[PDB]
């Protein structure tokens, strides 16, 4: 269909743990980055790989496997340690596979939010439910990086998005059939299941640490995309011979606020802005059926428009309900972003310095434009 599942959403269902055979040098090098890069034979061991053929995978979950292995290989071979001696080159016998399997996926050569959150996962026990404790993250990068709490809650937070997601045809089906009360039921449950993915949203604190995240985590999901340590992006060594520019990872890469956003009608990605500009830009990075699902959204009629023309005074509050809970969603997250990037970061990405002032200005010019779109202040 659209890759949506109806349990996991935008999550790829059950991911693949294990390549062929033929693929072990690519995944002994992945299972053991924290030692490798501790040591400091992380790039030596890159180097010396020979070039495996990428016609050994069989099927998408494999493919998709295959990437989250080399996307992390590719972050942990240009920053290393963490610390300042970066690589410009990327060797030839990653590079090429690398390259040649994104563009198969249609996805950009870099570790994006789709390949370390929606395909980094496992379920230790398949019969019981997908709960923290039930599960874990296929590849982290350092001991102590958090980066399983913070895997696995972005995940929980898309899995809470999921039982929303299901009530879009719902809520099309119900406008065209004129059926009112159907409209309003899905527009409440909506709403509901965002606020419960909200809910999820603060068992961040239970597992990540703030410390932990800007110091060492924050330095592997770094791209090269208006980045000083890489200002003309990387060299993708035998396929390409100009260097290329990548944005690092975000959740500006899910699909799920984007695709509310479209679903009431408000307009981000709409305008010339840079605020408009990033968010659509965050699409190229997006799996292609995703960026498709959101793109026959934008054509769709509008539920926005429905609501506003019946003078119906419960559709209006239904709908209001899922706008005040993508401010809530939004607000929260700037607390977020204020525990574990511009506190942390005073002790240039400051609360006052040229990078925490350009990601506060656009997060809350998104915020406000989404609070604009209430229909009763
Ligand atoms: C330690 C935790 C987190 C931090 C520091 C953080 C930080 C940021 C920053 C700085 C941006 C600005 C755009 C960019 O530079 O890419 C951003 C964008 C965004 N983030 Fe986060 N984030 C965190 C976790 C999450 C989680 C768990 C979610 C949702 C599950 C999320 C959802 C979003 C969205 C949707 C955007 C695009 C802006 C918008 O649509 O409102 N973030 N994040
Ligand atoms: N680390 S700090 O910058 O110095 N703290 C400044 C205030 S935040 C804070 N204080 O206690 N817990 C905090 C937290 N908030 O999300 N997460 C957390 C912290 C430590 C851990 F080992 C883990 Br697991 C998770
Ligand atoms: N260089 S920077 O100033 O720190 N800007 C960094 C841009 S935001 C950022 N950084 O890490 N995570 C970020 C994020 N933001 O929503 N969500 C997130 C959550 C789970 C993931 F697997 C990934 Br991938 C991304």
């Amino acid at each position: 269909a659209y890759h949506i599942d109806e349990e996991v959403g935008f999550a790829l269902p059950n991911p693949q743990e294990n390549l062929p055979d033929f693929y072990n040098d690519w995944m002994f090098i992945a299972k053991h980055l924290p030692d490798l890069i501790e040591s400091g034979q992380l790039r030596e061991r890159v180097e010396k790989l020979n070039m495996l053929s990428i016609d050994h995978l069989t099927d998408h979950k494999s493919q998709r496997l295959a990437r989250l292995v080399l996307g992390c290989i590719t972050m942990a071979y240009v920053w290393g340690k963490g610390h300042g001696d970066v690589r410009k080159v990327l060797p030839r016998n990653i590079a090429v596979p690398y390259c040649q399997l994104s563009a198969a996926l249609e996805l950009p050569p870099i570790l994006v939010y789709a390949d370390c959150v929606l395909a980094n996962w496992k379920k230790k026990d398949p019969n019981k439910p997908l709960t923290y404790e039930n599960m874990d993250v296929l590849f982290s990068f350092r001991d102590g990086d958090c980066s399983k709490g913070f895997f696995l809650v972005s995940l929980l937070v898309e899995i809470a998005a999921a039982s929303a997601i299901k009530v879009i045809p719902t809520v099309f089906k119900a406008m065209q059939m004129q059926e009112r009360d159907t409209l309003l039921k899905a527009l409440l449950e909506i709403a509901s299941c965002l606020e419960k993915a909200l809910q999820v949203f603060h068992q961040i604190h239970d597992h990540v640490n703030p410390k932990a995240f800007f110091s060492v985590l924050r330095i592997y999901l770094s791209g090269w995309k208006g980045n000083p340590q890489l200002s003309d992006g990387l060299v993708y060594e035998g396929f390409w011979e100009d260097p290329k520019e990548f944005a690092g990872g975000s959740a500006g890469q899910s699909s799920v606020f984007q695709c509310f956003d479209v679903l009431l009608g408000i307009q981000q990605t709409a305008g010339g802005g840079h605020a408009a500009q990033f968010l659509q830009d965050m699409r190229r990075y997006m799996p292609p059926a995703h960026r498709n699902f959101l793109c026959s959204l934008e054509s769709n009629p509008s539920v926005r428009e429905f609501v506003l023309s019946k003078g119906d005074a419960g559709l209006r509050e239904a709908y209001d309900a899922c706008v005040k809970a993508l401010v809530s969603l939004r607000s929260y997250h700037l607390q977020i972003v204020t525990k574990y990037i511009l506190i942390p970061a005073s002790q240039k990405l400051e609360a006052k310095g040229t990078g925490g002032t350009d990601l506060m200005n656009f997060l809350k010019t998104v915020r406000s434009t989404t609070e604009k779109s209430l229909l009763k202040e």
